């Protein structure tokens, strides 16, 4: 625990970042993870951390966010890392390369990253076969409280966005415990305007119809993942459509195209989505707002700048049933997962909660 926590944070990771640019480090990390070349994950999840939501049991509330394992190559290594659930993607229907390099940038002074990957993806067919090869193993993992999510994107040249997502539902829906309709990527022109009302209702109506057409045992929950950069009108509209159509949950939030005042990193003006610490409270506030607009009736996965138990608990109290992290992993390495879980459990006891479930939305009941 604390030993290689400090070793990874003070020595290992800083040395990795000195040797490798962000995208190279990302690639290597995916390789190592898929091979199980990880530190020992000694933290044992207590019953306090268990959550039941989205039609599943989650043995702990800390997931790996979409974008790390884009093509489904490292899923088992990620469970080994200690994540209570794993989300792969975004996956696009056809293979595509994404934007030209460089397309990932570190802001060390801000504990932040900026990326404009642009949905680089092996495509549905490759990922489908990848997941099929471990399908029964995943079934046991899920039954064991370790669910799998799949994040669906759309091709850059795609003429019909709803049809791209419908394809993803048909191909990967049968292999996922939940699907994410990602209408919040900063890095595909036009995508985020799928977040407007009548266009979103049409989009999500088609997604849900395709989902309902799958056989029962293979029918995933469907979640919508939104940006932190929405107007009050956007959020209000999304909340309304989500409740009207019976969307199963929200993921809040993606990266931000904003650049908060105070960023110090030399690369702060690179185009792309900003993640990590500068995003943290913007994300938490968006969770707070969406939870209230949905009357606490729509499950929320909270994401954005989580690197400690306090960060996680603040999102849970704000209305998140589950949280994810990504950027924190790039700075502190695999030990950050056990760290977050251990601190979350301590804070829960400290504040008088019997478990995570009791803390969900607790700020709204004060
Ligand atoms: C390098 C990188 C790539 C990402 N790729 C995706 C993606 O493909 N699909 C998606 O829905 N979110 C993607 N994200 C967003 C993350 O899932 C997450 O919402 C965001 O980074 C905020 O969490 P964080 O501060 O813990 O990193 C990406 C983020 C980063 C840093
Ligand atoms: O480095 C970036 O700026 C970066 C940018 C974008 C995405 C990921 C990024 N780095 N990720 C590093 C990482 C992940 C996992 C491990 C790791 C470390 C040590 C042992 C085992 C493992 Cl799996 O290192
Ligand atoms: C199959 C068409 C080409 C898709 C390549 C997508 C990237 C695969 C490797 C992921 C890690 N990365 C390249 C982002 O550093
Ligand atoms: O959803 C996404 C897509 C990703 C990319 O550019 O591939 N970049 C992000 O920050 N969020």
């Amino acid at each position: 625990a604390t030993g290689d926590e400090r070793f990874y944070a003070e020595h290992l990771m800083p040395t990795l970042q000195g040797l490798l640019d962000p995208e190279s480090a990302h690639r290597l990390a995916v390789r190592f993870t898929s091979l199980g070349l990880l530190p020992r994950a000694r933290f044992q999840d207590s019953d306090m951390l268990e959550v039941r939501v989205l039609g599943h049991k989650f043995r702990n509330p800390v997931g790996i966010a979409a974008g790390f394992d884009k093509h489904g190559e490292a899923v088992d290594g990620l469970y080994k890392m200690g994540f209570g659930f794993v989300e792969i993607g975004s996956v696009t229907p056809k293979p595509q390369e994404g934007n030209p390099r460089p397309r990932v940038f570190r802001l060390p002074e801000d504990q932040a990253v900026i990326n404009r990957y642009g949905f680089n993806s092996h495509g549905l067919s490759v990922v489908e076969h990848r997941l099929r090869a471990r399908q029964q193993k995943q079934a046991k993992l899920t039954e064991d409280g370790l669910p799998l999510g799949v994040n669906l994107g759309k091709n850059k040249t795609s003429v019909d966005a709803a049809e791209d997502y419908a394809e993803g539902v048909r191909v990967l829906g049968p292999l996922a415990d939940y699907l994410v309709v990602n209408v919040s990527s900063p890095n595909t022109a036009g995508l985020r305007s799928l977040q407007g009302k009548a266009e979103l209702r049409r989009l999500l109506t088609k997604v849900l119809q395709e989902r309902d057409g799958l056989r029962r045992v293979h029918r995933p929950a469907v979640l919508v993942k939104i940006a932190p950069d929405l107007t009050s009108q956007d959020k209000e509209d999304i909340a309304s459509v989500v409740k009207e159509l019976g969307i199963d949950g929200l993921i809040v939030t993606n990266t931000t195209v904003s650049r908060p005042a105070g960023l110090q990193g030399a690369l702060r003006s690179e185009t792309g989505g900003l993640s990590g610490k500068p995003l943290r409270d913007l994300s938490t506030q968006t969770i707070r707002e969406m939870y209230a607009l949905t009357q606490g009736r729509v499950p929320i996965i909270g994401v954005g700048g989580v690197s400690s138990g306090q960060d996680a608990l603040e999102k849970i109290r704000a209305g998140a049933s589950l949280v994810q992290l990504y950027t924190a992993l790039t700075f502190w390495g695999p030990p950050v997962v056990g760290k977050v879980k251990r601190e979350l459990e301590a804070l829960l006891k400290e504040q008088g909660f019997g478990g995570v479930t009791d803390a969900i939305g607790a700020d709204h009941r004060r």
